[PDB]
């Protein structure tokens, strides 16, 4: 159990309040820079049909969630490896030590690494323990990223709008079409309201988070 239970409480409360239909809306008053996320997914590559999912964190680290449900992570120095089993047990390595065991998986990771650097661009670049990708799925409209620190990210394909939900600080960071990185306290959104756009994706978020809960 990550903090999805209670992520759901935060969203149910925000949506039940209907921040879209509100007399005077001052979305700006709902912002709070003390809730700015440290980690989010900046790039991702779906290759589940074969290997699994590769992604890049905003800290320039790269991970891969394989079809066997193990995760390999390369740190920002390009040498340190962290490996997480199904069981969630961790162990640490370096590429340079050339471990026989992970040779096949290290190689696949490096492949994702290169693709991402060559063909993909940094989502939320302008902005100032390392988690892993616990689980993920995509709809026809979005891809849903569940990190091990409890945060859940939703990326909407059509217009490149992203949500980062942070259960701990009870927060949400919304990246709009103009690529503006605005962070809000979910509770303050109830009070001050928000625009129809954001209020609809918070709804979608809840449906998605609920979908994460019934698929453990
Ligand atoms: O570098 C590789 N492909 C590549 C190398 C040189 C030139 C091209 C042609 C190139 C192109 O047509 O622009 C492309 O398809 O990327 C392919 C690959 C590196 C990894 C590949 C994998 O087998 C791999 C395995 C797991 C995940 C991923 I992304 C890729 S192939």
């Amino acid at each position: 159990d990550c903090h999805l239970s209670d992520m759901l409480q935060q969203l149910h409360s925000v949506n039940a309040s209907k921040p879209s239909e509100r007399g005077l809306v001052r979305q700006e008053e709902a912002e709070d820079p003390a809730c700015i996320p440290i980690f989010w997914v900046s790039k991702w590559v779906d290759y589940s049909d074969k290997y699994g999912l590769g992604y890049q964190l905003c800290d320039n680290s790269v991970g891969v969630l394989f079809n066997d449900s193990t995760r390999l992570i390369l740190y920002n120095d390009g040498d340190s490896l962290q490996y997480i089993e199904r069981d969630g047990t961790e162990s640490y390595l370096t590429v340079s030590s050339h471990p026989n065991s992970l040779m096949k998986k290290i190689t696949l990771l490096k492949y994702f690494r290169n693709y991402m650097s060559e063909h993909l661009l940094k989502a939320g670049a302008n902005i100032t323990r390392l988690p892993y990708l616990r689980t993920w799925f995509r709809t026809r409209s979005a891809i849903i990223l569940h990190l091990s620190n409890g945060s859940v990210q939703i990326n909407f394909f059509q217009d490149h709008t992203k949500l980062i939900l942070c259960p701990l600080m009870a927060a949400v960071t919304y990246i709009d079409e103009k690529r503006d990185f605005r962070t809000y306290r979910l509770s303050l959104l109830e009070e001050y309201g928000c625009c129809k756009e954001l209020a609809s994706r918070l709804r979608y978020a809840r449906t998605m988070v609920d979908k994460l809960l019934s698929s453990r």
